């Protein structure tokens, strides 16, 4: 139907605004702590502490399907790499204070989103 292209055309424009809010995002992570899946080979116990791990090549897997519907669905999978960082590692260490940085940081980014997610509908 028309309406079904209608709609995917709505959700490929998302997936653009999306991968550069992304870009933008994981700018705010130079020193690319976020960049990958905490490696299970190497922290063995991961997954007894952390149920839902995320990171930034998850997440850019997922969006280049289109796999984000809307706004909050992407902004669930970035406060995961934040919150699973900020439990799993303690405050006095450089993961923690990379989560924070990224946090405080990456607000500015998603509260502009909203505004043109809602905008552009």
């Amino acid at each position: 139907s028309m309406e079904q292209v209608a709609m995917e055309l709505r959700l490929t424009e998302l997936t653009r605004l999306l991968r550069s809010v992304l870009d933008q995002l994981q700018d705010k992570d130079p020193a690319r702590i976020f960049a990958q899946p905490v490696s299970l080979k190497e922290v063995p116990d991961y997954l007894d502490h952390i149920k839902h791990p995320m990171d930034f090549a998850t997440m850019r897997k997922r969006l280049e399907a289109q796999g984000y519907k809307n706004l909050h669905e992407f902004e669930e999978d970035f406060d995961l790499i934040i919150d699973n960082c900020m439990k799993y590692n303690a405050r006095d260490t450089v993961f923690y204070r990379a989560a924070v940085r990224l946090r405080d940081q990456g607000g500015v980014v998603l509260r502009q989103a909203r505004r043109e997610v809602d905008s552009i509908g």
